C-alpha cells in the first residue's frame, strides 16, 4: 500500500500547454501587452529554447519521483504564504447547529466526538478503511489514499521564509497518545490510553468535566498563548523561537506537536445562531476577546463544540483538501448516532488520573507579541464579509434533466454573475481533483473562458438584442468548454501545475528570472480574484473560506437536489467587492439560466 502502481502524474506536451496559456490570457489582458506575451511565449517556446530545456528536466524529474510537482506545489499553495492562516487558508466545516441545555450536553457531545475519532483513527492505523474509487465510463479506478493518513498526524511548524509540514515521527515505541483540549484559552493533555486499554466515553466526560472545572478557575489563569498562532507565518516563526528559550514552553509545545487534534470548548456567543453567525465563529473565533484565543492553528483539526451548541472543524489545508476531510467528518458524524441499545459500551475504570494543564513561560517580549497578535487578529475579524447564501429555486435534479453537468452549470453562472457585476471577466480558480495519479492533489480548472465571455455577454450586453434560440445555444458551447477543461484537469492535462514545474526547474537553473515568468501576462494569470470549489456532502454540514487576494471572492458551494448552499467572502477594505451583491447576482444568474432553458 505505497501506491508505487498508481499512474505517475503526466507531463503535458510543452507547445500544448503554452497555446492553451495565450488562448486563456487573450481576453483577460490589454490587446497591447498580449501582443508582447506572444512574442515572449514564442521566443520561450522556439526549437531550443529555454522552454524545450526545461521541458527535458521535468521529464527527467518525473522519472526520478513519484510526483514531479509535489514538493513545488506543497510550497507555493501553502507553506510559502506568509498571510495569517485564519480567514486566508484554514477553511472550516460547520455542523448542524446543536442543541444543548446544559454544560454536561455540551460535553456529552465531546466525549462521543473523541471516542468517533479514536475509532476512526484505529481504522486507518491497521489499514482497514476501503479504498476510494472513481467512477468511470468504460471501467472506476483506485484513488490516492495519502490524504487520509496524514488527517492525525500532522503540524505545520512556521519558518521565517517558509513553513514546515511534519509528519509525526511515531517511530517511539507505544506512548499516551492525546488530544489537546482548549477551554478558557487554556490547553490541557487528556490521555486517551492508559495502559493496553483506551479511554470509554465516559471516562472521557468524567475528564472534561474536570477540565471545565480547572479551567473556569481565573485564579490560575496562564497567557492565551493560542493566539500567536493567529498571526502572519513569519510573526508567529519569530514569536515561537522566543518561547523556546525556555525548557516549559518546550516541553508543552511539544505536546501539542504531538497530539491527535484539538477540541475547542468555546464559550457562548451572542446573536441569533444563523448559518453565518456560526461560519464566522469557526473561521477565527470572533476575536480574541470572544473565542479566538482558544486555538492552535497549526494543528491540523481543531473540532469546536461549543456552549451554545455551535460546533464544527476548522483545518490546515496543507495536508489534505476538503474531499476527504468531508470523508472523515461525515464518517465520524454518522457514528456519534449508530446502533446503541446494548448494556453500557463504556468500561467506566477506577480513578484516572486529572488531565494535566500546559504551562508556558510568558516574559516581556512574549508579552509584546501578544499585543500585536490581538490587534492583527481582530483586522482579519473587522474585514470578513461573509455570507451563507442559500438558493432553494432549484438544484441537481432540474440541471440533470437539461443535461448538463451541475458542476459546470454552476460555474458558468458564477462567470455571469461576475460579468453582470464588473462588466468583464478575471482569472478564475476551481480546484479540481487529481488523485488518479500517485501522491495527488489538486490542478486547476480556468472557468473563465473564451466561450463563456461569448455566453455572458449575450445575457446582458443585448437588452432584447438576441434571439433565446442564439444564447441557448452559446450556453451549450460554454458547457462544453468547461467539461473538456474539466476533463483535460483531472487527467492531468491542464496547465497550472506544468507552468509552475518550469517556472522552478528555471529558478533552480538560470542565474537570472525568465522574460517568460516575469511577465504581467503570467503574474496576472496566478491573481485569482474569483477563487472556487464544489465541496458536497450528504448531510448538514457545509464547507467555507476566504478570498485569496485583497481584491477577491472566495466562494464554495454544496449541490443538492432541489436547492445549492452558496459561502461567498470578500474583504470589507476593497470597495469593490461585496458579498452580498456578488451572492445575489448569484442567484440572479441561476433564474436567468433557467428561464433560457424553459425557452427550449
Ligand atoms: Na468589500
Amino acid at each position: 500500500w505505497e501506491e508505487l502502481d498508481l499512474p505517475k502524474l503526466p507531463v503535458p506536451p510543452l507547445q500544448q500547454t503554452l497555446a492553451t496559456y495565450l488562448q486563456c490570457m487573450q481576453h483577460l489582458v490589454p490587446e497591447e501587452q498580449f501582443r508582447k506575451s506572444q512574442a515572449i511565449v514564442k521566443r520561450f517556446g522556439a526549437p531550443g529554447g529555454l522552454g524545450e530545456t526545461l521541458q527535458e528536466k521535468l521529464l527527467e524529474r518525473q522519472e526520478k519521483t513519484a510526483n514531479w510537482v509535489s514538493e513545488y506545489w506543497l510550497n507555493d499553495m501553502y507553506l510559502n504564504n506568509r498571510l495569517a492562516l485564519p480567514v486566508n487558508s484554514s477553511p472550516a466545516v460547520i455542523f448542524a447547529r446543536q442543541h444543548f441545555q446544559d454544560t454536561n450536553d455540551q460535553l456529552r457531545f465531546a466525549a462521543c466526538l473523541i471516542s468517533g475519532v479514536l475509532s476512526y483513527k484505529t481504522l486507518l492505523d491497521s489499514h482497514s478503511l476501503p479504498t476510494d474509487w472513481a467512477k468511470g465510463q468504460l471501467s472506476g479506478q483506485p484513488l490516492c489514499m495519502k490524504q487520509y493518513y496524514r488527517l492525525f498526524s500532522s503540524y505545520r511548524l512556521p519558518g521565517h521564509t517558509q513553513d514546515t509540514l511534519v509528519a509525526q515521527k511515531s517511530s517511539i515505541m507505544p506512548e499516551p497518545e492525546h488530544v489537546i483540549v482548549a477551554c478558557c484559552n487554556q490547553f490541557f493533555v487528556l490521555d486517551v490510553v492508559i495502559n493496553f486499554r483506551r479511554l470509554s466515553e465516559g471516562d472521557l466526560f468524567t475528564q472534561l468535566r474536570k477540565i471545565v472545572k480547572m479551567a473556569s478557575n481565573e485564579d490560575e489563569r496562564l497567557p492565551p498563548i493560542g493566539l500567536l498562532t493567529s498571526d502572519g507565518r513569519s510573526e508567529w516563526a519569530k514569536a515561537r523561537t522566543v518561547l523556546l528559550k525556555d525548557s516549559t514552553n518546550r516541553d508543552s509545545l511539544d505536546m501539542i506537536e504531538r497530539c491527535i487534534c484539538l477540541v475547542c470548548l468555546d464559550g457562548p456567543g451572542t446573536g441569533e445562531l444563523s448559518d453565518t453567525h456560526r461560519a464566522l465563529q469557526l473561521l477565527h473565533g470572533g476575536g480574541c476577546s470572544l473565542n479566538g484565543a482558544n486555538r492552535w492553528y497549526d494543528k491540523s483539526l481543531q473540532f469546536v463544540v461549543g456552549r451554545d451548541g455551535t460546533c464544527g472543524v476548522v483545518c490546515e489545508h496543507s495536508p489534505f483538501d476538503g474531499i476527504v476531510l468531508v470523508q472523515c467528518t461525515e464518517h465520524l458524524l454518522k457514528h456519534m448516532m449508530t446502533s446503541n441499545k446494548k448494556l453500557v459500551r463504556a468500561d467506566s475504570v477506577s480513578e484516572l488520573p486529572a488531565p494535566r494543564r500546559l504551562r508556558w513561560k510568558c516574559s516581556p517580549e512574549t508579552q509584546g507579541h501578544l499585543a500585536s497578535s490581538a490587534e492583527k487578529l481582530q483586522r482579519i475579524v473587522k474585514n470578513l464579509d461573509f455570507i451563507v447564501y442559500k438558493f432553494d429555486n432549484y438544484g441537481k435534479t432540474f440541471i440533470k434533466k437539461q443535461k448538463y453537468s451541475p458542476d459546470g452549470f454552476i460555474q458558468v453562472a458564477l462567470q455571469l454573475a461576475y460579468y453582470r457585476l464588473y462588466q468583464r471577466l478575471v482569472p478564475t480558480y476551481e480546484s479540481a481533483s487529481i488523485r488518479r495519479f500517485q501522491e495527488g492533489r489538486v490542478d486547476n480548472i480556468r472557468s473563465a473562458t473564451p466561450e463563456a465571455l461569448a455566453f455572458v455577454q449575450a445575457m446582458t450586453d443585448h437588452k432584447a438584442a438576441m434571439p433565446a434560440s442564439e444564447k441557448l445555444q452559446l450556453l451549450q458551447t460554454a458547457m462544453q468548454a468547461q467539461t473538456e477543461y474539466t476533463v483535460m484537469a483531472i487527467t492531468g492535462m491542464a496547465i497550472d501545475n506544468h507552468l509552475l514545474a518550469l517556472r522552478e526547474l528555471a529558478r533552480d537553473l538560470c542565474k537570472e528570472p525568465p522574460e517568460m515568468f516575469m511577465d504581467e501576462t503570467y503574474l496576472m494569470s496566478n491573481r485569482f480574484v474569483l477563487s472556487t470549489s464544489q465541496v458536497p456532502t450528504t448531510m448538514e454540514m457545509f464547507c467555507c473560506y476566504g478570498p485569496v487576494v485583497p481584491n477577491g471572492y472566495g466562494a464554495c458551494y454544496n449541490p443538492q437536489p432541489e436547492a445549492i448552499t452558496f459561502c461567498i467572502s470578500s474583504f470589507h477594505s476593497c470597495k469593490e467587492t461585496s458579498s452580498v451583491e456578488f451572492a445575489e447576482a448569484v442567484g440572479a444568474s441561476l433564474v436567468d439560466m433557467r428561464d433560457l432553458c424553459s425557452s427550449r
